[PDB]
């Protein structure tokens, strides 16, 4: 795993991100086992509950090229720092990752069952 | 508009989509106003409420490929039947196509403001 | 159908919402086919996609009180003035109120099916 | 805490669900730290993406109720079986409860910090 690589797209995805309400823009990336990258933005939405995460974004975009299994994930804000994925996103993380994908923290790398037990 | 060929592609990322859970496929495509497709498939998850729409991943594809506005929109299920989208997914296309998008129904094709007047 | 007295359970229900994130209360009310009113706030959340509209919260209240149908709906923001819902509390209102339910508009009073057809 | 008291709450609220799509109906109840009790039920809806979980509408009732912080949660199934909130009800609950809000499970009491650390 390229931890340097896979976060500048996870930079690279911040930078297209829809994020005019909070003016907080997100990017991930994700190293899928077949050895492709897929990213996403956040898209957030007048009425604030319909937002989708950049996590989100990044599992549509894992279906839309092929499907397969995540096993590697980073997530960024808009100054460039690692940002731990919300509850909501943990959970789509795990339904596709599962609990030993890898998550870039700040604190460090952690595997999924780390912050998401008992999913 | 070349809808077949849009069809086609809805149909495409259609045949892509995570639907476990309803065993309900469903496919996007949009046209984008400087002329590219973006696609989205529906993504299931354990957590019923967790689930993305196909439009949830075309809008996060939309910006994922570099942003741009909506003009042309179809959704089709499992059988190839234009689906019109439900009202949250109504409301996504309304923040990046406006009331003048249009969306390709089985009762022709009609503006998003007939499908969503007042948003 | 007493359309001042449910808009008063709205306004009341506005001002019990949480909505640190947009300052923008929103409190709605609707009459249950038993004769009982039931109402709603909105409640954001720091992850601004998990937010709840008020009207996923008198859904929920619908429920929590008994079940039934909705025959009448009102919300209103935080200066009392009549809001339409967006199109995912529009989704949430067609399953509980149907094509007929009675929406107060800004402009007047609505079936939701003129407000959300062919759902 | 009279962890009896609010299992039974659960499960009173569990029975309320709308759970057609599912057939999985779910009901949470939490203490508030003025001492009342609320509960929350799952809303299913025919978009499955639209449904909402039992911590949602009991989130929603915290503030109908007149707002709060949650100090104990529990959930319950179809069977009375405990349940651990998905990860977006996590995320929810922390907003309300934060890292010291105990939650009920099969594996006994357990902080929300020990269920998502660093959110
Ligand atoms: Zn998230
Ligand atoms: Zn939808
Ligand atoms: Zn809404
Ligand atoms: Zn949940």
């Amino acid at each position: 795993i390229d931890w340097p690589a896979l976060r500048t797209q996870a930079r690279d995805a911040m930078s297209r991100a829809y994020a005019p309400y909070s003016g907080y823009p997100v990017g991930a990336a994700a190293l899928v086992d077949d050895g492709r990258t897929v990213t996403g933005c956040n898209v957030e939405n007048a009425s604030y509950g319909l937002g989708l995460c950049a996590e989100c974004g990044l599992v549509s975009a894992l279906f839309a090229s092929g499907g397969g299994r995540l096993t590697a994930f980073t997530c960024v804000d808009g100054k460039g720092e690692l940002l731990v994925p919300c509850g909501r996103c943990r959970q789509l993380l795990h339904e596709h990752g599962g609990p030993d994908l890898l998550v870039d923290t700040a604190a460090g790398i952690r595997p999924l069952a780390a912050l998401l037990p008992d999913a």
